[PDB]
């Protein structure tokens, strides 16, 4: 009845928890949690400064992420979060080694792998700069990282979201599409989960983060602006929206839209803490519209926007680009992300580096490293790169073990 | 048995392939090692021909090293006809520990070859993309050469890790004459050379597997004695010309480090492996033309190898140095670190950007990413890039075409690209 | 033109594929296969070794293995196929490392990394015999593997199969279950896929193995006896068994029973080379209705039957139950197996050696030593458990490496 | 710092966990490699702090090799005290390249903690099933003792690979004195010790990475000394007293191999493990008091560990063996291969059943399964063993108890079980 205690208490009692309903008792978690406590140091430091700094910040802009180098380059450049998406990992970064799109292709421990990557480089980091005492830069920066709809069912959600806490993200984002005809938000052929549904892997996520004792960030996302299908008929609630149409697969057409996107927002609303519609343009009226709505039934919700590069930021005008993020976080919009920053940032720098190179050799690779160095200054250390991959640390673990009298030390006759 | 003795007999004595290369075993021993069957190695084999045979028709072949599927698949649009595989990079970004760690064999052995794969099947997809639209005749297939170090242990260890990279379809596999336990990059202290004989035995396991594994993967016997002022043991005699008698703590042996102890190590694995590296401190045209001439003397023609590591200065301003280094033998080319400095430096400026100016340095990406299309880059329509044409072409042909939930129609990429 | 016509021709002219739809065409197949055909030795040999077999052999019974050690004994045992039960390596054998139910809870790309494992054990066992030429056993011996209903979509089933054929399966089986609620056949609560639905998973399936060129055998199982529920009733040919009665989650109550399974099987015949009726007990009476039925459209149709740990073979009688393959294989059930023997197998041994061992201490572990040494005359060679590792083989390479000089060689001086 | 370094300065002082243990080395350095913030790891913990208190409270702890979680779980339930976690077994059955490999360090060094993270996992998912039903008091929670046979390289991937196996969840690790790229199985020939000197380095970075981890892990310094018969070098005075002079090809020397060469080793490692283990060829009491003699002349009281090997033919008939030895010192006695044997014997009985008697021999299995009941065994109710009922469980707490789906009722496990 103790464990229960410290954590119905909790519950009442923390503001972190205002405007969240649970529909489970401390009963069921303690029930489910098994005989003993399992600190997850990482995933609960995360969980905590992601909530402070949303609150504390004017908002929180992030870029995506596929290696944890490219985590630890924002980190150094002064990012305060980190996006991992879905698509990145799809792409580029999943346990199968395939190049897939953006439709639950790969395998569903794929995120939480990188998830892990990305906080054993940003330790790394940390365990460099505290050895030499050098700068006082917080390495562990949260991670928000992408659940698609969770790979199958409630229990596979459940799963996923466990093991996105035992990898250490600080946040995690489900959307209301069908697993099974799962795509990226900015492509055709979307297919709704009925509201409830949606709302019970709301429900899964949350008890996984119960049962886990970390009161990780949950993001429900809505795909319910473009997506013009869903799977069924059955919650009344959706009723509103269904034309009676079907396609031959068995799905109902709806009238897509800002109406079915805020219809979504506000019943996901009471089980997440951001809520996020995924938009076909960046539009601010729109933008405006759903965080009012959002706001009249859920006063200073935390919203979340996807600052996606599937949109031409240029036909949108130069000054207005400039200001969108400040902009945008004026309405509620308090996190803020690029998804797909680390595939155009990785992609384009290889390509323009190997034309360069094809063109003109060690002259092309010349640019690069000048352009490097004269970023030192900046804070970036990568140019000294024994360094900035621990070579150092471990001379220091080396001289420890030898008691200083190792002759095999690295760095001491490096070149 | 005799039948797959001889096809083995046959190719040792006649392809030109073999020329100037010891086996000290027979193809019976291979085929006593291979088990009852022949399993293909389609890709493997593809790549070790292709590699072989551009190596002989090329002024040169210059490679970047590749640490993701994208950045191999970026290489080859650019038109780049080798893909270097970096340890050192995996050891920093892409090893199955998720860990980052110094250039010092930590990692698990199974990683490059599991890079390997990754770059591979990018390129499988890739070409599947060019080949359903038949919209260009580019070949995504580019030999990739892959960093085995010293194999992460003795001669079973190399054996192994050998026949890792040929099911993984690595085209060339580089071993160094390290102590695995001291492994460390090329340009660090505190190197720790094999005995000689212990070298060639490596490279001697490493033939071995590519016989067993029956694909003529290209090795690459790569030397660390230019630096390396250490030795494990004084029992090969080719060493004591080197040896200074002066013991550490550990019981290494102090050499005299340099051209000469690298031309002595050279000479020694050139019979048993395709081409010879020699690892350097500095750029320096006069080193590699002598090392050149040296192994020239004994096996005139001998392909070389040649590391422009990032761990150097370009300010060498007396480029045209490929070119010059290429004159002297120097056909495989290849910038070790490339794709650690282009992913690090590349988000990092985006991020500072980003911080500073929010979306706005965003759009500077896009519109240089749009600038580069006249050159040929496709990777701004994304969704095409990862093959969402391709999946969606899968899905018509399992429905008949009534797929309702296709893709790419009614997409931002059909829109707004 | 050509590769097409070495496709398009086998088709029409190979009696493998007698009673074979395939509803797209040679130019389909040859437009997503990519410029160049890779070989798959070990899925192609398999997959022709098992078909051969299946029509040689009165029938070919398996027991299910979650190692290539278990696999190797059943090899050396004298069986002829091995069964891969995505129940055991959900319990034992995922890449998550989890305890799991049989409800698609693992990573999908679980089932081809045991399927891998088990032939690098069995080529291990090969390399052994060939240097040694001790023995003339063919340890190449067909894998045949669970698929469960392919962890999502169309494209799931599709990347899923060419993981095993990757793998090196020789047979694969998708169920008719809804991914998103799939059990162990033998479990309550069964939700089926439209018939439509399910038809279309094994269409992916056989596109799959067309796209890879290997002529692996596809099993299609139905889940119709027992499942009550269905997600549509979008298929004409479903709505004969629908009550209208609908579940809160909305899906649709149906008459479950030898009916509904005798529906499905008629439907996937076609598009199965063996078809497979989940029961919910071994009678007799209902396995030869079964057949027939299928028999009447399709003469001489390979069935396979499931011989269920999840059945007490003891409340059916003795001899029955000695009788019972021979009995069925009669009916036409060629591909008979046991689905969880290597779990009962594993945890039986293990239980009742540790405790003989806690109660007796190394005299309980001389009676399983002294069990293992009457056992060599009969084919047990892991006995000499150093050999059956291949320490001999590897001792070969470093004698061939070392041209015999080696003195760090391992099996002369072992003890 | 200050804060930090003292808390751990103090343990080191005052707990009694490590009277008779040196460090070479300062809270300080510890301290300086942890980096900023301290990671809690339970299991590595609460395992150490578990196994530790029943080697000094049992009369001995006796364990069996677990090479799945599965079989790690028959033997909590059977009644043991702790799983040992054979190497061996891992390179057979149970290694992250899925290679059937013998005794020699070929598998990837992060296989046997992947092991340990299953076992845990399997043993937290019984616990939960428990825990849920409110039906036992058993702790599944039980110390594993895991293999880090040489440590796969020098000092620093022994470092990796013991904060591997506590990140893992393991109470225990062993570390032997082989050379790595040479390792194998204590009980095949061909063994070469590495200097003395070279073996208490690797057990001291072994410390150095469980004090950085901030877990009192238990440390088992094992030798191979009594039959391995080469050294790497004759750099340590302490081994010049066993080496003969004599060379071999590779610059291995020649020594006497027997008991007083694994007492000389035993004695150099106690200052630094929490047990000794002395592999040995044969189950001989006076070999085993002598050794155990020997270490208590210098360390009266240390705790010794036993390999009680299926290399051995058990016809030694003078059982009584375990209260025997552990009368000696040897507390931890583990059976290193029973997985294997266990799991090999276990399937080749059955198929050549199956093969013969078709479902009668099945029908036995079962009959044996239900026989075992009486004495607490569970897996015969396959779906409740693996965790049904938790996930039924899980789904009722998510849906309010409204689901149509749940598993169990209406399963062949309500009716015929
Ligand atoms: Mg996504
Ligand atoms: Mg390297
Ligand atoms: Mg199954
Ligand atoms: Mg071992």
């Amino acid at each position: 009845n103790e464990r229960i205690e410290k954590l119905q208490e909790s519950w009442e009692l923390d503001e972190r928890w205002e405007g969240i309903t649970r529909p489970y008792s401390a009963e069921d978690v303690i029930r489910l949690r098994g005989s003993i406590d399992i600190e997850h140091t990482l995933a609960r430091r995360g969980a905590e400064k992601l909530w402070t700094s949303l609150h504390t910040e004017d908002y929180i802009n992030a870029l995506g992420a596929l290696t944890g180098n490219q985590a630890m380059q924002q980190v150094k450049a002064g990012l305060k979060a980190i996006y991992l998406s879905g698509w990145q990992v799809a792409a580029d970064a999943n346990l199968s080694g395939h190049m897939y799109p953006d439709q639950s292709l790969y395998p569903a421990n794929s995120v939480p792998a990188v998830v892990k990557r990305i906080n054993q480089t940003l330790q790394r980091a940390d365990q460099i700069q505290h050895m030499e005492g050098s700068d006082d830069t917080d390495y562990f920066v949260p991670i928000v990282a992408d659940a698609e709809a969770g790979f199958g069912g409630q229990l596979n959600v459940f799963e996923l979201m466990k093991g996105m806490i035992e990898a250490g993200a600080s946040g995690v984002h489900f959307e209301d599409q069908l697993s099974s005809e799962k795509k990226c938000g900015h492509l055709g052929g979307k297919v709704l989960l009925p509201t409830q549904t949606a709302v019970r892997n709301l429900i899964s996520a949350r008890l996984a983060a119960d049962v886990m004792g970390v009161p990780t960030i949950i993001v429900a996302r809505t795909d319910a602006d473009a997506a013009d299908l869903i799977t069924s008929d059955i919650d009344p609630v959706d009723k509103a929206f269904i034309t009676g149409e079907r396609t031959p697969e068995g799905f109902y057409r709806t009238n897509a839209g800002l109406d079915q996107a805020i219809a979504r927002g506000l019943a996901y609303a009471p089980y997440a803490d951001l809520v996020w519609c995924e938009t076909s343009e960046p539009n601010l009226e729109d933008a405006k519209r759903f965080a009012d709505a959002i706001h009249k039934e859920h006063p200073g919700k935390l919203l979340a926007y996807n600052c996606s590069p599937s949109f031409n930021w240029k036909q949108l005008d130069e000054k207005a680009i400039a200001s969108f993020q400040k902009e945008i976080a004026s309405y509620g919009y308090k996190f803020q992300f690029v998804t797909l920053a680390g595939f155009h940032s990785l992609n384009y720098g290889m390509f323009e580096l190997a034309r360069g190179y094809k063109e003109r050799g060690m002259a092309a690779y010349s640019e690069l490293q000048q352009a490097e160095f004269a970023a030192e200054k900046h804070g970036y250390s990568a140019t000294r790169h024994q360094r900035e991959v621990g070579t150092g640390y471990f001379d220091e673990v080396a001289q420890v073990i030898t008691g200083g009298t190792s002759s095999t030390t690295a760095l001491k006759g490096s070149t």
